[PDB]
């Protein structure tokens, strides 16, 4: 599948793409405002994620730090990033279908639209000012709005026992972005698309 990753934000982001134990395509790239990066993701990929990183510094070997979304200090991410990160999530060619969603389970840093560029299903978006409205206890100094599991490490927020309900903190993310997952057991906002669809991820879609 092809994913076009577009930075419509007025600031530079460092896109990242991983399936947790490996990079997708090159795994990461700087996107200045307006830039687009096209990657190719192997069919059948399960559990892929794309996210933005902010305020990064890399040396000539691709090593450094980012204030949000850092993936072990690498420009080309092999691993998932440190919260807070708005996440585009996807599993491709799963019994004939692709499954996409946006998640706030690991917090929010940059607004996002995740839409097919081929026929057959709708896109999803989380474009509210979550960072501006973020509850005080969830604000991340580097930027961004952490999820409650990251901040408080309780069984209820992290849904460790497989039972857990919505919380004051999950409801905040859900109020502002009802089409994104707000906690692990949220009612699914996954979209089913035809297998082998192509997609566009746009950071700051309403910019
Ligand atoms: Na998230």
């Amino acid at each position: 599948a092809t994913f076009e990753i577009v930075n419509r934000c007025s600031y530079t982001v460092w896109a990242a793409a991983s399936k947790g134990d490996a990079a997708l395509d090159a795994g990461g790239r700087q996107l200045n405002s307006g830039e687009s990066w096209t990657i190719n993701v192997e069919p059948g990929t399960n559990g892929g994620k794309i996210w933005a990183r902010t305020d990064c510094y890399f040396d000539d070997s691709g090593s450094g730090i980012c204030k949000t979304g850092d993936c072990g200090g690498l420009l080309r991410c092999k691993r998932f990033g440190r919260p807070p990160t708005t996440l585009a999530e996807f599993s491709l060619n799963q019994y004939g279908k692709d499954y996409i969603d946006i998640s706030n389970i690991k917090g929010f840093n940059v607004p996002m639209n995740f839409s097919p560029t081929t026929r057959g299903c709708r896109g999803v978006r989380c474009a509210a000012d979550i960072v501006g409205q973020c509850p005080a206890k969830l604000k991340a100094p580097g930027g961004g709005c952490n999820d409650a599991c990251t901040v408080f490490q309780t069984s209820e927020y992290c849904c460790t026992t497989g039972k857990c309900g919505p919380t004051e903190y999950s409801r905040f993310f859900k109020r502002l972005c009802p089409d994104a997952f707000s906690y692990v057991l949220d009612k699914p906002t996954t979209v089913t698309c035809p297998g082998s669809s192509n997609y566009r991820v746009t950071f700051c879609p309403t910019a």
